[PDB]
């Protein structure tokens, strides 16, 4: 019935035009508040986003998912703050990414869904804001430790109803492994959504992970460092596929029956402390449509190749709502 | 002149009897904030703190230096509400240890001196409270990215006048590598401790250090999980060795002129989220007297030994006042 976002619960219907995997900041745990000025300020940083996700609003964009975790610096202060002023729904996740603390590091299966639910059922900190969202990460096989990360959030999502998605190593097919992990936990496909996939050229990976009921997150649209590998930085980064390429895809998989089980983002931020310094100006630099790339260039373009506007819709509005909904067994 | 606290600044007489290394925390940067209940209750920890405190005042401490840094979890306004309610002087720091996160892991030497300036000159977070010390760390051969933390502590010494004092793994010989490259910079050695240094048997080692100028932290004569052979984990933290055995590398040091360059402490804590779970209990099993131990049982059995009460009052006032003031080349 109800999503948690930063202000409150919104009926699902109120959500609108969502944008599946995004990020506000991306940094550290504690680094915004102990360092701001590498931000410019936080007030320099709550501008930029607010700028940015009143230009999303204005292309149709209603509400986002800042999947940042607790490794990846999460503020939710500053989400509330920027949704407010923005007016756009901001939904907040718990989870943990691949740079955990040994406060983290250390802790169990159990330890950790205990963590998990606290951030969903409880709030976070002491803000009564909770999360909507399980984040969760590998790159290449899974650590022990993420493995124990991936049983605690099918576990966390058993019990609350709430969404897992994840960041893979698409060339890698973590998908897989994540699929086996999440299935031994008794955890149902539809409830995850495999990130980033639009990283790889394997279709066929793809449509096998579609085929068991998984959502496929193709949100790295708009990364490519074309036209820069005088940036070594930024090629590692975003890597050098064309958008089009990666847009082709979502049509692809269209094309094969699996419109359901798409979920499309930019994977934007407006800060990033956790990468090289000054990357953001790389950024702005190939992609100053920001968060509204997708909806200001994707859906035209995709538009253009025959996608018709309905199938558009559900892909933006649909899909999230039904992924969002928090759903229990 | 002044030396900086968290209450504020106090004179050089203001601090007394000074215990340079201890915690009132052990954790990880934000984990405070977000999962309080891993240590009962955000004011169980504060409680617990402020008793430990009060019976350490009891025992004549006057100040202690926590060397929480950033990715120890260090909170500021946390040591604040204890240093108040115990009435005992608080000195804080900046540095990093070996936990940074990828936020700070990035980071140019140059960057890195621009932060732990920001905490020293500027002051913690928003709060306004000034570091009073800066804290390293090494376990063995340092890293690349160590060296440049260590240069960074160094330069921001050399501008404040603030102290620098470290986490070795005696055994190797840390302070060897950790000398060279402070002095590299041009730094002092009387502006450095070399802690956790009754870790090592070695008195060549010992001696030479300190007959180099550098201070040598003796701040572990409380560990030992002597009769707890039977947990690997307690084990491994604390070593098989006696108090007795390190207290005794206090008088060693004396007996070979070396009084004025001697640092004593415990390296206690109230709360511990970077190990494995329930150690603390383990702990205070061993120790009781948890940051009392040192004058309630090492100043005894040093004066039982041999050693001349003045002495003792000399490496405990003297040293610790002569250390922490602030003092530029
Ligand atoms: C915050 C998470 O960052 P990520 O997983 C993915 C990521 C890469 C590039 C851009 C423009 C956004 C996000 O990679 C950082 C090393
Ligand atoms: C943070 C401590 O709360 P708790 O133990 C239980 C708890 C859950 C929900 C609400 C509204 C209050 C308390 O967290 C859930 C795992
Ligand atoms: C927070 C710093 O702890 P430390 O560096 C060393 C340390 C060990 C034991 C005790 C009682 C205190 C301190 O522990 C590594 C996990
Ligand atoms: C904004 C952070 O202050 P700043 O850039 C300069 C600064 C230092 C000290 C005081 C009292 C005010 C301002 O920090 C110094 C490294
Ligand atoms: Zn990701
Ligand atoms: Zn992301
Ligand atoms: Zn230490
Ligand atoms: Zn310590």
């Amino acid at each position: 019935a109800r999503i948690n976002t930063v202000r409150g619960p919104i009926t699902i219907s109120e959500a609108g035009f969502t944008l599946t995997h995004e990020h506000i900041c991306g940094s550290s745990a504690g680094f915004l508040r102990a360092w701001p000025e590498f931000f410019g300020s936080r007030k320099a940083l709550a501008e930029k986003a607010v700028r940015g996700l009143r230009r999303a609003r204005a292309a149709g964009v209603r509400t986002i998912v800042d999947v940042s975790t607790f490794d990846i610096g999460r503020d939710v202060s500053l989400l509330a703050e920027v949704s407010r002023a923005a007016d756009v729904h901001i939904v907040a996740a718990t989870g943990l990414w691949f740079d955990p603390p040994l406060s983290m590091r250390l802790r169990s299966v159990e330890e950790l869904t205990q963590f998990f639910l606290r951030e969903i059922q409880y709030g976070i900190e002491d803000t009564g804001i909770r999360a909507g969202i399980i984040k969760v990460a590998t790159t290449g096989k899974a650590t022990p430790f993420q493995e124990l990360v991936l049983k605690a959030a099918a576990r966390a999502s058993l019990a609350t109803g709430v969404p897992v998605t994840t960041h893979t190593a698409a060339s890698q097919r973590d998908g897989e492994q994540q699929a086996a992990i999440f299935e031994s936990e008794g955890l149902s496909p539809s409830r995850v959504c495999i990130g980033h996939s639009d990283d790889t050229d394997d279709l066929s990976y793809l449509t096998a992970l579609a085929a068991r009921g998984y959502l496929i997150g193709l949100d790295h649209i708009p990364h490519s460092a074309i036209g820069l590998e005088d940036n070594a930085s930024a090629s590692a980064l975003l890597g050098i596929r064309s958008w089009q390429t990666r847009a082709l895809l979502i049509k692809a998989l269209i094309d094969q029956g699996y419109m359901k089980q798409i979920l499309v983002s930019n994977d934007w931020l407006f800060g990033f402390s956790s990468y090289v310094t000054n990357i953001m100006d790389v950024m702005d630099r190939v992609n100053p449509d920001g968060m509204a790339f997708i909806p200001l260039r994707v859906i035209p373009f995709l538009r253009e190749k025959g996608v018709p506007q309905e199938t558009l819709a559900g892909i933006t509005v649909t899909n999230p709502a039904r992924f969002l909904s928090p759903t229990l067994r």
